[PDB]
């Protein structure tokens, strides 16, 4: 069903948490965010899983965010789960 939780990819690899919790708070609150980096080197692995606090924000992100343009690239963002978010 509806979702709180979506997945941003296709993230430059040179992005921030800072940068990514940013570009999530213009849509909307966020409550949880958790960015996916290489466990050896902690290098990005260019997605992410955000939960915002509510469907409206979660919903406008999966609107605005996918095929939107963060330098060279181009966002990938559809809905997630519970599970994705918490590993």
């Amino acid at each position: 069903g509806p979702s709180r939780v979506v997945y941003l990819g296709s993230i430059p690899y040179d992005q921030t948490e800072e940068q990514i919790l940013d570009l999530c708070s213009n849509v909307g609150p966020v409550i949880n965010l958790k960015m996916m980096f290489d466990p050896q080197t902690g290098r990005s692995k260019g997605y992410a899983f955000i939960e915002f606090r509510d469907l409206e924000s979660s919903a406008s992100a999966v609107r605005n965010l996918n095929g939107y343009q963060l330098g060279s690239r181009f966002l990938k963002c559809g809905y997630s789960s519970n599970s994705d978010i918490s590993g």
